[PDB]
């Protein structure tokens, strides 16, 4: 056939449709579609000199046995790369991947000419009120947004809930002793577990002026279930830091970077 | 009926088309919500020919007013998965297509993302305007969320969102304890008292050292963010001069 | 007036097939770049005429005697072409330039969270004074494609034009003298500080183990080498140079 196929509908309820139907069995004994069965396709082909070659296609394919549930995907294929985009039965879209774990998945880079808005995971601790253990203050409160960090369940740190990269800064005020003081960020009180890693930034300063801040910083990947703490290295140095409710006396801030 | 449908075109200028046409009446112009056509997939489940994906073209306006349509991509299971509106705007998991791409869910990218990020700065505290409000010699910004140039005394938040802010200023030569604070148009409490934000500040005295103040949390459109000394009598003990190393305010949109 | 294609069987399926050649049936010729292989077109009556109401096209991106390469195009009534999928699999929304795997000409709104690789790098351990505003650093580390902190001991090299947020710190020694460091472009502080489109600052400190800090925020160019250190050699005697990162670090994050 060389003629364009025209489907024309006049009316208020009806529409024009190309309908592609798939069953197993026969018209006399139809059987349910099975996982992996192609329901149908719109196929493009082009002459290359010697053969008709696949030149793009849009496919509907079953992803569950239909006697169990009607679940399908849509596939968009181009000449060259082959399958370029998938829409799974969940509605989840993959570009360059067929594993559609999130609502949109891109196997590659993304370039946007304007701006991107999204929920970003971050959390804070505020108000160092007592020394719990080395490198672990008790904090009066915490707060967080998103799903990667929990800063409210534990009074002594922020819990990492997802593997990821995190940027962390902890500050606390020196008291009035005039002695040198510092705080450090730690993994459940273990400073070395962070500081000794060759894939992170870990630092801290000293201070002595009353009301000035000693600071500690971390940048790098953390593991789910990690409790991030911050505090004085030892009890006698905690005696020389300010412990009180207002956040200006001390805070920890954690941002998910990636 | 059981046979594949083929459309074959040869030659230099023409192409193969499946064309689906819709009118109302028997002829009446297409109305909003009318389907122009669809490619429909159906599969036997043992009881019926069940919807197994479809690609639809649907009118978004009455055609006597304007020819506006959307394209819809449906799957068996979730139903409509992706929409392209007459604006070209794409929705995945939503039919509300406000921006060029809208995703109702999370996005996972294996590589890196480039985009315009909103941020703004104030540089060079040149005088005390009010409690927690310096006059700044200049400002600069990128993007659409923050305006650091219209006013010399603060950065205006143009869009509701989450912001990370740090303000620093140098102590002078008095040896007195000095500090600065970030504020909402001079009102420090309006930020500090919130249980959904970080707000802090340090003291310093050594000449050329920084007092710093930090904020993290949501701000509202039209908010004017300021930073400065808590009281006029302290201004004499801070450094006010043009170079940015004397003091700056940095605002980054986080989300 | 519907068109139905029904298939019963274990392996057979229903297809609409659109084929394109040049030439004639007895003397065909290969598809050329820009030829349409086929299309699904929608049209709607507006009262006067049949108006374009969306289309899905397959179009050649190479001469087929060289290679079979096509794109898919999705057009809507109103804006016209809205999405393109190139032969590489790269997708454009609002643009036909498909440089990356996804390209959006506009804004993007996500209700949830986005995960992606972010470029960042660090230098750790100021071990010597090399030149004004240039420390030698014991080690570097980076993630991503925009920043290289391991090739040069004296800085982080920007590999791609972009916006960067940079903080450098170093500990004062035991003298009680005023010390500072600054971020620089290959030791040239003024090259950054004098720019009206950037933040550049630094502090002084004197207390032993306290930090002097310098900060930068703004755009940088490919091949820029970012350094940080004391302003002059005589001040090195009053800063701490040693391997542990708590003595000093530089952190660079790509912002955009």
């Amino acid at each position: 056939n060389r003629d364009d196929l025209n489907i024309r509908t006049y009316g208020a309820t009806e529409t024009s449709s190309l309908i592609m139907l798939r069953a197993r069995g026969t018209a006399s004994a139809p059987a349910a579609v099975q996982t992996g069965d192609r329901l149908g396709g719109v196929l493009f082909r082009g002459w290359n000199g010697t053969a008709w070659m696949g030149s793009g296609q849009i496919l509907s394919v079953a992803e569950e046995n239909f006697t169990t549930a009607v679940k399908t995907n849509l596939q968009f294929h181009v000449g060259g790369a082959g399958e370029a985009m998938r829409i799974s039965n969940t509605g989840n879209v993959g570009i360059g991947t067929t594993t559609t774990t999130e609502k949109l998945n891109v196997q590659g880079n993304v370039a946007v000419s304007g701006e991107i808005t999204s929920v970003r995971s971050w959390g804070i601790k505020r108000g160092p009120t007592s020394f719990s253990a080395n490198y672990i203050n008790v904090w009066n409160s915490g707060y967080h947004v998103g799903s990667s960090i929990d800063c409210t369940t534990s009074t002594t740190g922020c819990r990492i809930l997802k593997a990821g990269t995190y940027e962390i800064r902890c500050v606390q005020r020196a008291g009035t002793s005039g002695n040198s003081v510092y705080v450090g960020i730690a993994l459940n009180g273990d400073r070395t577990a962070l500081e000794s890693r060759n894939d992170v930034l870990w630092n801290h300063s000293h201070t002595a002026y009353s009301g000035s801040y000693t600071e500690s910083n971390f940048m790098g990947t953390l593991s789910a279930n990690d409790l991030i703490t911050c505090g004085a290295p030892v009890n006698t140095m905690a005696a020389d830091l300010v412990y009180a409710v207002p956040a200006y006396n001390g805070t920890m801030q954690i941002k998910r970077v990636d």
